[PDB]
């Protein structure tokens, strides 16, 4: 037999299989987590209406905001649904030593604003300022109508839009870099059993 070789095999493939596994609940929360963000997006035409003729328009920053806030709000949480290090499980959280944490908030390229504590460690969830920052904006545009909705000009209306598609990029931005990350770890983890198995 040749005992030593497996075990070696054998740990190197869990050292691999292990990195491969966060990642996989990385990818996994931030699709699910930007998917919800979809669902607001699609709804997106249906709280626009152009002003009289088409030298204004009616934006629906109600709606919007309160979509946004609910969404800010689920994941502003902490649970299997919104942390992405370390994996949760059942009953209670499951946390991580601010190092741990930390060093995972480097390797996915993720702000000091997604490191959040609870009790005795940390854990790491997705970031919101984009989120938050688009309903700074929408209240940055001034209050509503008595119909809760916000009549406003092309120039102001294309100037906010602009700046709202700045955020969603952002966060087009970070769901891609995550997937590229775990598309090399999974990579990374199939290269090591070719070498290993031959």
């Amino acid at each position: 037999m040749a005992e030593i070789w497996d075990m070696v095999s054998q740990n190197i493939s869990a050292i691999g299989d292990s990195y491969l596994g966060v990642y996989e609940n990385v990818v996994a929360v931030y699709t699910d987590f930007y998917q919800a963000f979809s669902d607001i997006l699609s709804k997106m035409g249906g709280w626009l209406l152009p002003g009289k003729d088409g030298n204004t328009v009616k934006l629906d920053v109600t709606s919007l905001k309160n979509d946004l806030n609910s969404l800010v709000n689920k994941y502003n949480q902490i649970n299997s649904n919104t942390v992405l290090f370390p994996a949760q499980s059942g009953s209670g959280v499951k946390v991580a030593t601010e190092a741990e944490a930390r060093q995972w908030l480097s390797e996915l390229n993720l702000p000091n604003s997604c490191l959040k504590s609870y009790g005795s460690g940390y854990v790491v969830t997705v970031d919101l300022t984009p989120l938050q920052k688009m309903v700074q904006d929408i209240d940055g545009l001034g209050a509503p109508g008595k119909d809760s909705k916000l009549e406003m000009d092309n120039a102001k209306y294309q100037a906010w839009q602009s700046g709202f598609k700045a955020q969603e990029e952002n966060m087009k931005t970070t769901l891609q870099t995550l997937t590229q990350k775990y598309s090399n770890a999974n990579s990374l983890y199939d290269n090591l059993v070719k070498v290993l198995s031959s």
